[PDB]
Parts: C-alpha cells; structure tokens; sequence
C-alpha cells in the first residue's frame, strides 16, 4: 500500500480533452505547478512542495501517461507523448483550475515539458524553473562516445517497440531502482524516502505504464528533437524569466555548462548548481527549495 | 543436439594459457583463420568454409568466451574480452597447431580481434579481411544522435554489470533472435539456417555467455576504444594487405564510406560492397565465399 506524501494537500483529478491527469494539491496564493520526470512520479516533490506551499498553491501533476495520470493512447508519431502535446495537456487541465497564468517547475521529463511549454505558450508563464536539464536539441548535438555512454538510455528506450519494452519486463525492480541509484551522489537508494520509492516501484510495475515511458523517449528522440530544431534555427528563445538548476554531479553537467547553454535558449536566465546528482527535489531538498522559493517570490 | 553444419571437418580442442578455444578444422594448403562475432558462433561460416576449404586449410574458431571456447574470468578492465588479448590468445592456439603465419578473415567481433591482431602482431599475418566493421574507434568518434539510435546496443551492453545481464536474462531467445534479424537486409531470420540459429540461440542461453557478451563490450567501449585512439593519434597503420567487405545494408556503411575509413588505417586496402546486411557469409554465402577465395589466393 502506498504512503501519502503530501499530508494535508488534496488530490485532483483534472479533466482534460486527452485524459486525466492526478495532481495533489494544496497551499494558497499564486499558483505553482510542478512536474516530474523519468522514472518517477508526483511524489518525488514529497519533500519541495511543503515548503513552497507555504507561499503558493502548489500543483503536483502526475505528467500525462505517468503515474496515476491516464494514459492516451499513442501513434506512429508518439504524438500525445511529445512534449508539445504533454504541454498542451497540462494547459488545459490548468485551465479547468482558472489558472491561466503560473509559474512552473519541471524535472527530467517535466522540465523538458516545461520549456517547450514556455516556447509554444509563454503568456502562460509568469516564471519557469528547470532542474538538471538542458534542451533536448542539446542533448543530442553533444552526441559522443562520453555522452551515449552516460545517458544510453535516450537510445535505448527510443528503439521501436516491442525491444525497450521486452527487456525491461526482464526485470523491472532492478531497472527502476538502478536507474534510481546510479544517478544519485552516493550511488546507492539511501538519498529516497522507502515510501516514495515503493511509488515509483509499483508504477513502474505496470507493462502499460513502461510502454508510455518508452514512448516518451521515442518521442524524445524524434519529434521533441525536431520541434526543438526548429526553434534553434529560428533563434527563438524563451522570453520568461528562468531558474536552471543542474546537480554537480547531475546529467546536465556531464554535456556542457549548463547556464551557458540555457542562455542560448532563453532571454533572462539564472543558474546555479547544487550540490547534488540528478534528483535535486530528493537529494537536496532544501537547498532546491529555497532556491525555488527565491526565485518564484 | 545441435546439427554439425561442417561435414568433413574436425574438432579440435586448442589449449591456449587463457583457456581452450574451440574450433572446426577442413581443407588442405595455406592456413586460414575465421572469427566470428556477436551473438553467433563460429557455426555462421557454415556456409562459406566449404568452399574456402578447397584450397585453404580453415580453421573457424570460436572466440575467447564466446561457442564452446572456455571463458576466461574476466576483470575490472574486462581485459581478456578486449581484442588485444583475444588475439594473443588466438595467436597462442595457432601456435599450438604450428601456424606462426596464417591468413586471417574475421566478422563483426572477429573482425575486431582481427584488425587488432594486425596492428600488434602484423608479423603474424599474410593477409587479413574485415567483414562489415570499421574500427572501434572510429565508430565511437561518428557516434551522433543517428547512428546512437542504430547501434544504441554498443552503449546499452557497455552499462556496468548487471544490468544488461539482468535485463537480458528474463527472456534470452528474443534479444538474441531480434538483433540476428534486425540487422538482416530482410529483417526476419529468412536469411540463416535454422540449425544454425539453435546454435546461436543455445549458446545466447547460457547467462555466463551473455555475460562474457556484455564484457567484450564493455572492452569495446573502453580498452579497445583506447588501444585504437593510440593507433590512430600516433599514425600507425596496418602493414598487412587486407580486404574490407561491408554490406550495402549493413552497419559500417551508415556510419561512413568504409573504404575512405579504412584507407586511414591500412597501407594496402582494397574493399567492396556486397548487397547484404550486416551478417555476409550467411546472406550472402555464395559472394562472399567468392571475394574471400580470391583475395587469399591471389
Ligand atoms: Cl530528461
Ligand atoms: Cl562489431
């Protein structure tokens, strides 16, 4: 049975045009929405969102397809996955809200979601944060032997189904918690909650839900490349006022310097690192939370 | 059991100091050694050693670790699976037969070990061929975003031990029967015979083959990426005169030119497509028995 991480927010199913998406809620003042990535769920925000919900109404979505977010049905093209559309489908289930205007944080696949989002939609945005990211266009230019080493499973998980989907019904405990371990400072669980990990566990348990996780990193490796191709080559940039925060010993790191690389892609950027591997909300949740607290307030 | 796919030829059992390499022995004349790669067995030579042994004495050997040759235990730098010592070894187990000078032919792995031969030990060769490869370095160098995603199996079989063990081991005849067909001109399995896909697919079962697998490519992502940067940054090239095959649809040819490649590494190179995938001398016996035949005899 799984914990409840967020004692006194409420859960929301939101209603939007390609499905459900969960969300837990709580706080008051300027609405805050917070996206996870890869392979977790809302829950990786248990111990951020307390904090910033003491100065926000805080929105932690479960991205469409994850989670407990129903999952539409994907296509040739993994359209419902890319970020464009995962973007398109968190505006409209802000909007059943009435929150037209917020500010947004995204991790990992959220905060891919997130910056696409303040590409196509900016007067969506009042601020953005993204953690330990750069754009995805980035990722696959700094394509090299270090790199495809690092992040093989941009590669791997984008191969046509069912291969990505066979091997990691192999042993879906074992990935799930390496992917976990290998990306943290210390290499191992300990950083985790036990209760969140069992949340990402038991997603990553559905077959269903390993298929979407895939899509998605098809969809990371085609059309999200694409869409953001086209914005390079236009020189369009992100014209919201942005947070990008990376770990030290984080992914973001390992491509390039990442607020040098953000300040090609966005008009008005802060940076800063933390100490930290990936997982910033769950490894240094304080340090990631004052430092989305200064910059949202 | 398995179907013996050479008729006519022997078993020889070859004590090398890092353990027996198995291999089928035929022919009559100049010595000629045939190296499989990944994920088969020497078997894949089923169809072109016949015609080879009408004028070479053939050995095909399985690789260190890989067939029925032991599995030496491997170590933090994976290195009896890297192509340096598979080679010394290989030249050991020729040795032991009495060939200090053999021509040798090697696919994809074997290919590997055998360019890698050449470069150390060039005194030991007469001529070489490489079958559809470019050297590990310069698929490494080439790795963008296109060719990630087409060989994304060079990176995902590099991550430490377990996890593509682990990930491998829960249903071993998919991943196996998948990249035998995936890299196929047809994408199916039309192009082998069945006798020898069992061969293959019973060799892939054994999880401490997957695993010696994983170690020879973790050798490739590492030792072996680093012995050919030295190669290459310091401009030495093989002295012996060799033969590049590719497959028209194959994997060396999406990354580059083979040939131009090749040129950069090899004093006397001489190449040619053949309409094929990745696996020549099962999709393509016949054509590639041929250009084999004629480069060894000439
Ligand atoms: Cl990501
Ligand atoms: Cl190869």
């Amino acid at each position: 049975d799984l914990a409840d991480l967020f004692p006194g927010f409420g859960s929301e199913w939101i209603n939007t045009s390609s499905g459900r998406i969960f969300a837990r809620v709580g706080g008051d003042g300027p609405p805050l929405l917070l996206l996870h990535g890869f392979p977790q769920t809302h829950v990786m925000w248990h111990r951020v969102a307390p904090k910033l919900a003491e100065r926000f109404k805080v929105i932690v979505a479960d991205l469409p397809g994850y989670g407990w977010s129903d999952m539409p049905e994907s296509d040739e093209q993994h359209t419902p996955y890319t970020k464009r559309a995962m973007a398109k489908q968190l505006i409209e289930a802000m909007e059943q809200l009435g929150h037209v205007h917020f500010a947004l944080a995204g991790h990992d696949r959220g905060a891919r979601v997130s910056y696409r989002l303040a590409l196509d939609s900016p007067g969506r945005l009042s601020k953005l944060a993204v953690l330990d990211i750069l754009p995805t266009y980035e990722y696959w230019q700094r394509m090299n032997r270090a790199y495809a080493l690092k992040i093989y499973h941009w590669s791997f998980l984008a191969q046509p189904a069912p291969l990505p989907e066979n091997l990691l019904g192999g042993d879906p405990d074992f990935y799930v918690k390496a992917k976990l371990a290998s990306w943290t400072r210390a290499g191992d669980l300990s950083a985790f909650d036990p209760r969140a990990v069992e949340h990402y566990r038991i997603a990553f348990a559905d077959p269903m839900r390993r298929h979407v996780m895939c899509e998605d990193y098809r969809a990371g490796a085609y059309a999200d490349f694409e869409h953001d191709k086209i914005d390079v080559e236009a020189g369009n940039k992100i014209p919201v006022p942005m947070l990008a925060l990376w770990g030290a010993s984080g992914i973001a790191q390992s491509a390039a310097t990442p607020l040098d690389v953000w300040r090609k892609w966005a008009s008005d950027v802060q940076g800063a690192p933390i100490e930290s591997g990936h997982f910033l909300p769950e490894e240094a949740p304080d340090q990631t939370a004052e430092a989305l607290v200064r910059f949202f307030s």
